[PDB]
């Protein structure tokens, strides 16, 4: 039998944010039963805590109702502060395929209230299928070139002319199919505070709440793109028109040739606690 | 506030198939309002929430999907009465609803609930009198059977289709389904005593549903109108193969079309996990 907890990522409220099933000592379990469970709770993701073997203090897989990935945000924010409760420690160092992620833990009186992650790198590139992505999302133009970063999953931005712009999209998810291996962003803002909205049949959601692998790559984004400097911290707030306000810190350091580093960080907070039967 | 909880497997004897529901007990205190966004952060296709009764049966039941409030729905009410039915004796167990009191028979083998039975509302029916626009955003040119929408509180329209490999082949159109609004579009192949169905339903926040109980008995109904099966027949209908969620419901619709005496759904269902909530 497995404990899980429920944790609403990059949320400072339960309800809100991004909600990750994290099920604990799970080195019991064959990654297809992984997957069956992360099927039956039907969340962006489900992640499972197992020993680990490369160092860090575990390891964990993350699967989305459809496949596993091999790094995201918003699961591993929330499998940090989940964790964060059985030890004192104010770093916590997390294996995942895409290799080990660094994680400082913002903890009160001992409690974890908030956690930043360095996450790996991104590469980028033209997606190369403009027409057919905005014809998809119902719209003539992206305000930004229309790229695709790969960090473990891989993410596409688009850029929209204002808020009320973002929030007018309904999306053909059928044509979105098309896209494999891949999330698609919309964004609208200005300066320090920016919008956003995730569509991915490829990562088997409609449209997420809180896309964390997402923030730090949209961050390079808009300053490679000279809306926002390098080094300056952007607040991403996704998922509001469905009734999921998730607030995202992002931040990337040094220069487009060459970033140093890539900060996601968010507040998280325990929606329930149980138990299931395998 | 605190609400305990468990995820009860619906239409299905084993964990992992069938379709889940969660069930919270002593839901009192929480607002309608509160019972949506919770649902919402189940992103179940129903959470349910145990009300003390008002009218004499033993429980009242409302009713979520992701995005909205439904009266009645076959698979949450299954879950909350195999749910009910660990914290009582009883053989029966009568569940209020926005559509009224729905009676159930409590399955037991050895000291434990195993599945049940309802009574289902008895739905009137129309054709949908849209079949083009439906058609097209199935991606398909016809049904087999005239394309009819059922009322037992929700609504469900049914689609025939020629064979399984025809059924599984389907990849519809979410955004243009969309445009029909509060119903579920089930879709169905098989013949005699064994069908298949699918159901997609974005008013009822789903792309594509497991096991859409109040859908069952609905289907054995329609398919005793068109000659298929007779009335009275028990039927098995197999839902969410395609998605990796099999779940077995079985249907019975007795009387005549002019008058219904009782359209009965049952089930198996399983515990898969349980636990409380911060709220
Ligand atoms: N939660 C998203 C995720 C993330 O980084 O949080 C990556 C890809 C898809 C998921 O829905
Ligand atoms: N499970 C379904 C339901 C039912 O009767 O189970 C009714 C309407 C839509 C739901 O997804």
């Amino acid at each position: 039998m497995h404990n899980y907890v429920i944790i609403d990522a990059f949320a400072s409220v339960p309800l809100e944010g991004n909600p990750v099933a994290v099920f604990f000592d799970a080195d019991d379990l064959p990654p297809a039963q992984m997957q069956r469970i992360a099927r039956e709770m039907n969340l962006s993701e489900s992640t499972f805590v197992l020993k680990p073997r490369n160092g860090g203090d575990a390891l964990i897989r993350i699967f989305t109702p459809v496949n596993e990935l091999p790094f995201a945000g918003h699961p591993l924010l929330g499998t940090a502060i989940a964790l964060g409760a059985h030890t004192d420690n104010h770093r916590l160092y997390l294996e995942t395929q895409m290799g080990t992620i660094a994680f400082e833990l913002e903890r009160q009186n001992g409690s974890v209230i908030a956690a930043s992650m360095d996450q790996p790198i991104p590469t980028w590139t033209a997606l190369g299928r403009d027409a057919e992505l905005l014809k998809a999302l119902g719209i003539s133009d992206s305000t930004f070139p229309i790229e695709i970063y790969h960090n473990g999953p891989r993410h596409v931005f688009v850029g929209l002319p204002s808020i009320d712009a973002l929030s007018a999209l309904h999306p053909d998810h059928r044509a979105l199919s098309n896209f494999h291996d891949m999330a698609i962003n919309c964004f609208a803002g200005a300066g320090r505070r920016w919008r956003s909205r995730m569509f991915s049949p490829a990562y088997g959601v409609v449209e997420d709440a809180a896309t964390g692998s997402a923030a730090g790559p949209l961050a390079i984004h808009l300053a490679r793109h000279g809306q926002i400097e390098f080094g300056q911290p952007v607040e991403i707030l996704q998922g509001v028109e469905i009734g999921r306000p998730s607030l995202m810190f992002a931040k990337a350091e040094g220069r487009a040739e060459q970033l140093t580093r890539v900060e996601v960080s968010g507040n998280g907070v325990t929606f329930g606690r149980g138990t299931i039967v395998l």
